């Protein structure tokens, strides 16, 4: 006799898992998450903001980083998402409980960070995280402010209903740097033709392509560094081989259309 | 000395309050709400599904107006809406307590949905009402079905972020009846240009505009009967002046474009 | 023709509407609230706590105590409460919006915090307020600390199922002063007896006495002065006259045995 | 270097996963779940009710059991929970989903299950699941009526703050049955005394085995039936071995006591 199959934890790269000291890039702006998740820091007069945690397992290292850069857990005061996936916002719900910080999202990332990423419209519950709630909506273009640096929501809806890309002017050399935070533009296994959960769904990510071509961006960061060719391993050197958004958006869009033909022809 | 002021009920014309038997639209489709504001009872071989509720204090009459037409509380499957703000969502909570109705909404309006009405992004808690939760989310495009009867939500933000406009096809004397029901274009006290909680208002109803002009509409209905020149109090003639889906959404284009003219002049 | 009423507001008596500058109770805490409604801001030199905070309408009023106590928004890290009740919860999401605040409360609470105050068990939709999210859930006897000022959460059900009693230690005149802040032990208008949505009312309110009595209990601060026999317009004989925890309870106990008396003759 | 860990799914026992066709206790009542995982199933002449649904893997199988007894997805009206941990209500968010069932529940385990079992006082993050909403909130000793069947409430605070024991009376060979199902009086890995998390943790376990004790009990059944000494199993001895509640609460109470025994001396 056969019994139901035991639940089965998604696994990844251990590259993904693995902690790295924090990476400065710019000013007030660091990487302080793994070799290939990113989880940026941004220092303020008034406070940190984190963008991004990366996998639920990732809370201690991020709150041991904050502390390395002079952020206790009373300072961090907001939580933004490039996407309420379970390697992004995975230790969100810990943060929240472990530090002062609230989290500021779209209606589609709060819906689906609540519901800790199950019923997802691709994935189902094969990608739970722990749940949580946002402390304030956003809307496309709107912008909040923390010690007088200001973050844009750009809505960039495909990977996720609520994808969202982050800008925000840092300074380096005396010279302002406009940071473009661009949320993933993959499908990953996705059903993109006729998707009833998601009907628009190609309809989105073209807009999405012409919104990330069109950012702001003296510099891209991405979720996945790989992505936009940073290697936080690097050093120096760690953001040298980084794209535009123009060419991230473009790269993305040529795998989205490669990946819609070889769907027709599956 | 000067208390702070009580809190103040809204309130609203006696004719959105006023109670009226059930009209019948088309073959399973029933105006069930009061004089001026819709309520829609969609009967199917496998349970009926409301479409709005009106203000917070209708719930015993729809139940009431329910029975008249044969559907017990179990047999109120689900509830849909045009947009969550207090005149149209007002009595969800309660109907849910009170029948085996589950809701269905986007995102943005099962947030407004979720807090009553609460930190409106123009009303702020004005118009707060009982707060109630989703059951399913979706997607624009996305169907749902009842009984067969498949009901296309059509996304037209601008009135709230969520607002949606509900496509069915019906019969009437064996002929299909497209019905659309669109949600309200009003805007009413609303900043629309340079609004920091809506950035992109603008942009949204000009697109509403045009999603509303191009629906499956024989006949449009509307959550305010006069927004579409529907009179529920005119019996055999209540929808002999309605309006197209292209001339509502015209009307209200002007309407809106006036809005904005004088804002500017302001 | 007979229209559905206009949904009426609750009016409150103009004192629980006065404004009232900050009265000093101990070293560390203030009675910040108005004439009628307590609201006890706690300092510490890590932050602020909000005990209460009356009415939907006190939210800037107590901003501009806290201000012209030291605390700024970002300040306020802690919002506690007795019950749930719009006339003490009911700025607590706008607080939320506007401050640092993080809210702890029991179940109970939490759940009607959630919705707002709506179906209640005794009033219905009577008496609604805007939901707010509690971020942390204490159990019986729970403390939870802020800037080294420790408070500790006794659950006394009956007035609402989550009320609780807040207990701290602070200092006056180089000694210690433990400050009971106990919840309303009235039922007004409630049925007692067989009530289907509160079986064990009876034997709740009884525990909570007892618990009351055995507080902590230098000086004991009820949500209504009145409750506790406290004056906030007395200025300095504020709180001489002042009821012990055991009186407190012992008075709320013999009127909760008169309105069992005329409930069962009624 | 060293990654930080996968996460690591909760394993369990092949047979909580092994299905069973449906096994019936008395006229109304099945059991549907697994051979050692309990899921009831209540049929009444309006619609069924399910008391528990096991772990998250086990919806589709419920689902087909339910089937074989002629209840289809509409059918289900109502889930009951002992209480909100993975192994017992793992699949309730699926069953929302597929059904037409609310749930119906504490405020303990209403707010555990809302947060898909995360920040468990005594397991924090190390077995979640799909987190659900409740549709109506039940207190102590309140009763729940489907096609009139009354089920009842027991609430019996230890192995969650939200433990409940449910109570219902079916008919046998012409005779009423007694059916009580009790939750599980089981501390696994638990820190008994001076939990700052649970810190009446004790208190509230004696309290349970004295209700448990007191149930109206002509029939046990437990979440695992091993507990009770069912063994689903063994066909017509099923329940043969099963043992009294007064038994169950006595076992259980001895097994605590060399818990508190041991921990002492750890
Ligand atoms: C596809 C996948 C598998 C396991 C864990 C996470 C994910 C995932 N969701 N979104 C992105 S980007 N992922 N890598
Ligand atoms: C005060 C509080 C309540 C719930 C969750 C988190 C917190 C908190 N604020 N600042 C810090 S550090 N916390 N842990
Ligand atoms: C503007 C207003 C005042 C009181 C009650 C409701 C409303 C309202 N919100 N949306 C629409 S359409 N309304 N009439
Ligand atoms: C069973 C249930 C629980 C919570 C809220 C509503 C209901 C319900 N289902 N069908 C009917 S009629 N109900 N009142
Ligand atoms: C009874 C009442 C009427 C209006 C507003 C609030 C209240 C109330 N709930 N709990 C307490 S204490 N109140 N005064
Ligand atoms: C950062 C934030 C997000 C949502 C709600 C409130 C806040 C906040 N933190 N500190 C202060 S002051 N805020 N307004
Ligand atoms: C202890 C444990 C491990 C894995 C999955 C479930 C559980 C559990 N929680 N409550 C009960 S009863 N369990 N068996
Ligand atoms: C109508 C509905 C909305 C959300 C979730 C479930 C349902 C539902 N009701 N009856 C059945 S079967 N459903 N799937
Ligand atoms: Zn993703
Ligand atoms: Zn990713
Ligand atoms: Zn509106
Ligand atoms: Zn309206
Ligand atoms: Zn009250
Ligand atoms: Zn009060
Ligand atoms: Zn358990
Ligand atoms: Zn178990």
């Amino acid at each position: 006799e056969v019994p139901l199959p035991q639940l089965r934890a998604y696994t990844v790269d251990a590259s993904w898992l693995q902690p790295m000291a924090p990476l400065q890039i710019a000013d007030h702006t660091w990487q302080i998450g793994t070799e290939d998740l990113t989880a940026l820091l941004v220092q303020t007069p008034d406070g940190a903001v984190l963008l991004d945690g990366g996998m639920p397992q990732m809370a201690s290292h991020l709150l041991d980083n904050m502390k390395a850069r002079g952020v206790t857990p009373r300072d961090l005061r907001l939580i933004l998402l490039s996407h309420a996936h379970a390697d992004h916002a995975g230790p969100v719900a810990e943060l929240k409980r472990r530090t002062g910080a609230k989290v500021a999202a779209n209606a589609e990332s709060a819906v689906l960070l609540a519901r800790g990423g199950s019923d997802d419209l691709h994935f189902g519950d094969g990608i739970t995280y722990p749940p949580a709630n946002a402390d304030r909506i956003v809307m496309d273009g709107e912008v909040i402010t923390v010690g007088g640096i200001v973050f844009t929501a750009h809505f960039m809806a495909g990977h996720t209903p609520g994808s969202t890309a982050w800008t925000w002017t840092d300074t380096r050399n005396g010279k302002p740097v406009r940071i473009a935070y661009a949320d993933s533009l993959s499908a990953p296994g996705y059903q993109l033709q006729g998707n009833p959960r998601y009907p628009h769904l190609i309809e989105d990510y073209r807009r999405s392509f012409a919104t990330v071509r069109a950012l702001p961006c003296d510099v891209l960061l991405t979720p996945h560094p790989g992505a936009s060719n940073w290697d936080y391993a690097a050093g120096a050197r760690a953001g040298a081989k980084a794209l535009t958004c123009k060419a991230y958006a473009d790269a993305a869009e040529q795998k989205f259309d490669g990946q819609l033909a070889k769907e027709t022809a599956g």
